[PDB]
């Protein structure tokens, strides 16, 4: 019965100047994600693994292979537009 | 070796309009995941599952769990947050 529904965000208008930076921003919340996961205890393991907590993704952002890194890029930008759509402006300042 | 050091953005002061706009965000980033991981096959299941393609945040965004919630929302806010220490303004239109 759940079917995701997300919004049509495929117009919304973005700086250049900022979609340069697309991967900066994934970056640091890679960083954000990857220091709560080894709070926890979680480490670096070739396969996933809850039991020992193992998560391959555990590496300095660079080392991700680009698919993930696409996917980190995509959900920032998506984020980013989800708040242009709902009514605010985004510029770079001087 | 490696030691994640993400940048510190505590002092970032977003409009309080937008944080008030926290769960319609986080909620449609819970979309975009969960349509992308369902079209690759994935369906709900109670335990995490690779095999079987089994997750338990497979529900509605009203379902999670609230921690998940306050996960998904705080990344919103970390990600906006991020923008505009780099340099840029936001504002209500
Ligand atoms: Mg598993």
């Amino acid at each position: 019965d759940y079917i995701p529904e997300p919004m049509d965000l495929s117009l919304v208008d973005l700086p250049e100047s900022l979609i340069q930076l697309s991967e900066r921003i994934a970056e640091n919340v890679h960083e954000v994600w990857a220091k709560a996961r080894i709070d926890e205890g979680w480490t670096y393991g070739e396969k996933r693994d809850d039991i020992h907590k193992k998560h391959p993704c555990l590496v300095p952002y660079d080392e991700l292979p680009e698919e993930e890194k696409e996917y980190d890029r995509n959900t920032a930008m998506n984020t980013i537009k989800m708040v242009k759509k709902l009514g605010f402006r985004i510029e770079k300042e001087d």
